[PDB]
């Protein structure tokens, strides 16, 4: 679980999102594994507008923040689950690194504020959904 908070927007896992996420729905896209809900109160998150391939993010089943390398946001084949049929999610950055399905939604940050959200993983890998080019969440 996590989600980032930035203005008047609230940003999770699309699979993860409530009720109320959809009830408040401003933008969603499947193929990314994103939605985003609008807010009464400011958000306390800021988002990076940047090309960084390093940063820490945070492994709730560890409790734990740790700094990963990871690839360009890209187009990677993601198997099925209870939420997906098997399917490319794109916008997609892998890393090394620990992780389990509850982990989703735990913040990827660089130096210049967050970058993504926890969205794939297994056997020694995490995947993060990029948001640095969603430049509207900014106004
Ligand atoms: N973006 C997706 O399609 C995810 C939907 C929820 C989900 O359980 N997964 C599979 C999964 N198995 O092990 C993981 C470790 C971390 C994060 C997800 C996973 C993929
Ligand atoms: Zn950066």
């Amino acid at each position: 679980s996590g989600a980032i908070y930035v203005g008047n927007y609230r940003v999770v896992n699309r699979h993860l999102a409530t009720h109320n996420d959809w009830a408040n729905l401003v933008w969603e896209d499947s193929s990314r594994d994103l939605l985003v809900s609008s807010t009464t109160a400011q958000g306390c998150d800021t988002i990076a507008r940047c090309d960084c391939q390093t940063g820490v993010y945070y492994c709730s089943s560890r409790r734990k923040h740790y700094p990963v390398s990871f690839s360009k946001p890209s187009l990677i084949f993601v198997e099925a689950s209870e939420y997906y049929p098997a399917r490319y999610q794109s916008h997609l950055m892998l890393a090394v690194g620990h992780s389990e399905p509850g982990d989703c939604g735990g913040i990827l940050r660089c130096q210049h504020g967050v970058v993504g959200i926890v969205s794939t993983g297994g056997n020694g890998l995490v995947g993060f959904a990029d948001v640095r080019d969603l430049l509207w969440l900014d106004e």
